[PDB]
């Protein structure tokens, strides 16, 4: 049967797995769970993943509870063969290392500084303290990216579909203007056509995070096309 | 070329992957690299891999930097046709489903805690917090092992490698007795001749942590 997605767009782990839907034209059904309302507490979703987590994508029999397996699966179902989750080798060792990136380095330390915001208050935050953290998940980025003009090698994969979510998510707060490689390429993705999938929930967090956190981003930082 | 494995066995990332390497046979090359007193740091380590991390994996030109990468490598390149890394596409993906809820959410969370240890010292830490934090991940083992003697199935997979090496680290503070499960599945782990490669660092990191953040752990 067809693939079912439980949501919320303000994920940037979410906003990935919305952008490869797009990308491959795959019909999914869209199931949304509210994670500022803890709604992902919810006696049948916990049942359904007691990580109480999205995206979260029940396919048949399987239920994948982690945005980088989703990716995977979804490559290898409606992209099969295909470059996106490459069939060499050493090229997908080389995605999946990047995939692997943006769960343990990018996305926790933006994790961890949005949800310091959410519990404290941006006021009481040690904003410099995660600006260097985040900032050094930059500095990586910028040197994997003078290689090449994507993530994993000089096409797009689902590494950047992973890292383009948190990049943006990062970076309501975070200015790019000493990054130039990591400018190109951010710019880059959003001429892709698939980067709509990224748009209404990127602003959805930032109004929502505005609100809980009560403080406003810079708006100077955001990259925009 | 051979592979060379930078590491050091206090991590539970880095023995889940020298587990790997014992339970297939594979002839690396070991380079440590003291985490304790910052060598990952070292500019020429830093240039080979930016995010300070152990393990670290060269083979020939491939550098990987994730746990999680270098099993999958690892069991692919060495072990074509087993059952750690299935072939099956569902299985497969089930397994991989667990090596990301052992990076985002069971390493995650003991990560948390052991770093709060090294940085406010023990007697600091809000072990509530942890206890609460960490006994979910216990929880969530628990339901994972229902159908099944192993995290992803009736076979011992990589998941079941990557999840004992933390679990171990989590149970040198919180007991396992409330979980009979994962109590149990933890005991046949540690009956693996592989298992071995988890003990000596498990008991280094015990050695190392009880010291620096001026404390036992009750298990001790």
């Amino acid at each position: 049967p067809k693939p079912i997605l439980y949501y919320d767009e303000r994920s940037p782990p979410v906003r990935s797995c919305l952008m490869l839907i797009k990308l491959l034209d795959i019909d999914v059904e869209l199931r949304f769970v509210n994670l500022f309302k803890g709604e992902q507490f919810q006696k049948d979703f916990l049942a359904l993943n007691p990580q109480h987590s999205v995206p979260t994508l029940v396919h048949g029999d399987l239920v994948l509870t982690d945005s980088h397996a989703i990716l995977i699966h979804l490559a290898e179902k409606f992209d099969e063969g295909g470059s996106l989750w490459p069939q060499e080798h050493a090229e997908r060792m080389k995605v999946l290392n990047l995939l692997l990136f943006e769960c343990s380095f990018l996305f926790r330390r933006d994790s961890d500084f949005m949800s310091a915001i959410v519990r404290q208050g941006f006021a009481n935050v040690d904003v410099a303290h995660h600006e260097r953290k985040l900032t050094e998940a930059y500095i990586i980025m910028e040197r994997y990216l003078e290689n090449s003009d994507f993530m994993a090698g000089p096409q797009l994969t689902l590494a950047d579909l992973s890292i383009v979510t948190t990049l943006s998510t990062v970076n309501l707060m975070f200015p790019l203007s000493q990054f130039p490689r990591l400018r190109r390429w951010f710019t880059a993705m959003q001429q892709l056509d698939a980067y709509e999938a990224n748009c209404s929930g990127l602003e959805k967090l930032r109004q929502t995070m505005e609100s809980v956190g009560s403080f406003q981003f810079p708006s100077s930082s955001a990259v925009v096309t």
